[PDB]
């Protein structure tokens, strides 16, 4: 039931897609608002940390989202040498070497390794209930030194 379709991108279709994510950031946090959100997050992005996801230009934000709206995730992977996934979960940190957090509500298997100047992305819709989760990578030992950010859904 994880999304497993990956669609390539070049770079400035990157940049693009980055570009189109809906929320606001306040500190460290994004807000989202809304029927239908776009949520646009890459894993490792030039000049951020690894391990780290960036959304809207933050690294690992904390996401609000509104109870009720259905949420539409994009999630690309820019970062050589790696296939980082997105996972979402109730499962919060700290997370073993390899992460033990099923269920995972809606997210993706491991991404291709970017090649060919390209990179994969890949859409998937959640349509969460109330609660806080959290994004997290399962490439073992990702999450356990810091790729992972929360999502409050309220
Ligand atoms: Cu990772």
């Amino acid at each position: 039931t994880l999304d497993t379709t990956w669609k390539e991108a070049t770079l400035p279709q990157v940049k693009a897609m980055l570009q189109k994510d809906t929320g606001k950031v306040s500190g460290d946090t994004v807000t989202y608002s809304g029927k239908t959100v776009h949520v646009v997050a890459a894993a490792v992005l030039p000049g951020f940390p690894f391990p780290s996801f960036e959304v809207h230009d933050k690294k690992n934000p904390t996401l609000q989202i509104p109870a009720g709206a259905t949420v539409d995730v994009t999630f690309i992977n820019t970062n050589k040498g790696f296939g980082h996934d997105f996972d979402i979960t109730k499962k919060g940190p700290p997370y073993a070497v390899m992460p033990v957090i099923d269920p995972i509500v809606a997210g993706t298997g491991f991404s291709p390794v970017p090649k060919d100047g390209k990179f994969g992305y890949t859409n998937f819709t959640w349509h969460p209930t109330a609660g806080t989760y959290y994004y997290v990578c399962q490439i073992p030992g990702h999450a356990a030194t810091g790729m992972f950010g929360k999502i409050v859904v309220k």
